[PDB]
């Protein structure tokens, strides 16, 4: 007999995630990762978090058992997402319209919601930002849903293109899902502003979509209560909506799996059917989610005092970042680029298109041992002061 | 607009998890918890081992960060597990001819080989035993499989119907996937003996079957190696089989979602070729896996004292179920039951299919506060010396 796995055609590796196996392999001196969206410290390492550490030892301290948690998670964690989501007295909450469901971080949350939409609704078809994270197009495909793109990126003025955006949506139609990011749009850093949100509550209400927000960092733009500012544009209109979050960024959490899938229906009875779906299509996959990254979160929300650390920590991270925006476009400048870099600074979050061509990104690979995302998307931050000085003269050195 | 969740129909209950609901909801200081899968001590806990907490100190004082792991796992995890399931010194390990990716749970690993082998190979269909673990149907149906029976439990005689099994499997066709249960056959407690394993082996490889292993209970019927050796026996023979593990219940770490996929093929090119696939389809549901439980199992593993403590705690909790076995046969003829359950001696592991009917075991649950899965499944591993004697009385009276 013939093997089953003779026909397989090979993948290739993961635009972002195969970043790391290449890094690891160099052994260039002096090699810079500017690839995976980790945070770094000024000191180039990778912390875990004061306030997840505490958390941790109450946990080692206190828990008893490890039996299974629901399918939908623990408890606490769910209300406590749904608060930073809509707000403390949003009136999705108190009209209990809203269930939540903790996953595997927010690539769980994107999954199971795909999952669900394809098995009990009429959806079809997904429309995604051109650019976006590699990985939409391949979660929603997963489960048979076509993916379409909509215009976003301005790459001549390095802006939103609003305009390109409205029109390309145009035939989405009733019924169809649009993916939107909450804030930090990876990977341009650029973001609707209130009013364009408020624009696009509006015609998405006109047009009949479905809203899917994907939320993976919440307070890397300007705060908390402000990055969900345009969620709840379209929260306070719409009937329906999907919120995929993740705590891996804002927690440095990345390795435990903590997110969430969020469904908001019409009223409480709508939601609670729709949840249950939900739920079944949870068992059928990895039936219960991991506790420990979650427990950690629920811990540190519901306590005010860890709370106020964890605030802290994540503001100083934002501030970090911001710090390195400004001195990587001073830099270039002193190493002499002519390019103007000044967008840059006007950009959220922990990316930047850079504008570097496919050709540019492998030869700073191959030729400075610096690594980015083949799209020309930097990690700022990981760049430090020490590191800030090389990377620029690699640059200069491609343009 | 109407909405896209108007439609919706509730999902029903699952059999084993929406027990565990109504058993928590229930007032009665008296219930007894039959149903799920869990371990419970002598007192009636479901405890942490010793073990586990010894690891989780380790790791709480001397992680110092949560970047993301490899969509497949910690190394160490995978080459640990590939020495559990296939021993020291396997020629599969030695050609290079396994690789391991570790999953969210058995679950998540039944539900990667699931994906991996709908979009990527021309399998159509799985074959189960009847009866199964309920979830397998789901599973497998959920990504695009057809699922199919094959005879197993003989009712009557309350043990396997080999003639039968090997009868119902001639309809299985070159290229269909055949799931086995490693050890401790859920529901029955009925395993192949050593020389069936081998006339199955033999079978599968003549008839050209993928063979799918769902391994969640080794160490639980006889030791860890005695529990692989159905396992091993295939591997000698065939050039191609899937294996999906569980640490869930003999590492006590159910709700950190710890098991593995493993893929074997005739040869190293082949084996890497398929895993890169496997890879791509585990990067689109959960992207990479949650590490604190693994970090878990592989620190004990690998750590000849904490390793040593381990499988002490695993000796402990199997002996335990069988004192519970003779204990409950011993107990109901005490009680009145006038009925051999002698058959209970002869299986193995946390589960028993008990004879009972569903409007007995209904009875159970609303006159008695005693919860067992419809099937009339029930956890020997709930069983204890305090509640053998109000349980038993139930069993009686219901007779
Ligand atoms: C990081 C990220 C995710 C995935 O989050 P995880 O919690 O790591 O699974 C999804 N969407 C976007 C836009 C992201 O940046
Ligand atoms: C427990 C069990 C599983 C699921 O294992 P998890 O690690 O809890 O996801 C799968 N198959 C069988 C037969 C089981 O008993």
């Amino acid at each position: 007999h013939v093997g089953t796995f003779e026909n397989i055609t090979a993948a290739p590796a993961d635009p972002i995630l195969g970043l790391a196996d290449l890094f690891r392999a160099d052994e260039r001196p002096g090699k810079i990762n500017l690839g995976i969206g980790l945070y770094y410290d000024e000191t180039g390492k990778i912390p875990v978090l004061t306030s997840v550490k505490k958390a941790e030892q109450y946990l080692l301290e206190n828990e008893t058992t490890k039996l299974y948690l629901g399918i939908d998670g623990i408890p606490e964690f769910g209300r406590c997402t749904q608060e930073l989501l809509f707000g403390k007295g949003s009136a999705l909450i108190n009209d209990k319209r809203a269930r939540t469901a903790q996953t595997p971080g927010g690539s769980g949350a994107l999954r199971v919601a795909a999952d669900f939409l394809a098995k009990n609704t009429s959806v079809k078809r997904v429309w995604v930002s051109n650019p976006s994270w590699p990985n939409h197009k391949s979660v929603f495909n997963s489960a048979g849903l076509e993916v379409r793109e909509y215009a976003y990126y301005d790459a001549e003025n390095h802006t939103l293109d609003f305009d390109a955006l409205i029109n390309s949506l145009n035939e989405a139609q009733a019924g169809d899902v649009v993916l939107f990011h909450g804030c930090c749009h990876n990977p341009t850093g650029i973001d609707p502003t209130l009013e364009q949100w408020q624009t696009l509550a509006q015609l998405s209400v006109e047009k009949g979509w479905l809203p899917l927000f994907d939320f993976a960092y919440q307070g890397f733009a300007r705060g908390l209560e402000e990055d969900a500012e345009g969620l709840r544009a379209f929260a306070a209109m719409h009937k329906e909506l999907i919120v995929a979050s993740s705590y891996s960024k804002n927690f440095g959490l990345y390795n435990e799996r903590v997110g969430a899938c969020t469904l908001v229906a019409a009223d409480s009875e709508t939601v609670d059917r729709a949840f249950s779906q939900m739920k079944a299509a949870i068992r059928a996959n990895y039936s219960s989610p991991p506790a420990h990254g979650a427990s950690v979160v629920a811990t540190i929300l519901s306590n005010d005092a860890l709370r106020a650390i964890w605030e802290q920590e994540l503001t100083d991270m934002r501030q970090r970042i911001q710090r390195m925006r400004q001195l990587f476009v001073n830099t270039l400048q002193e190493k002499g680029a002519n390019r103007d870099f000044s967008f840059i600074i006007k950009q959220n979050g922990m990316f930047s298109f850079s504008g570097l061509t496919k050709e540019q990104v492998l030869r700073l690979r191959e030729e400075f041992g610096v690594y980015a995302v083949a799209s020309g998307r930097v990690n700022v931050a990981g760049m430090t002061p020490d590191n800030m000085a090389p990377l620029c003269e690699a640059i200069v050195a491609v343009l």
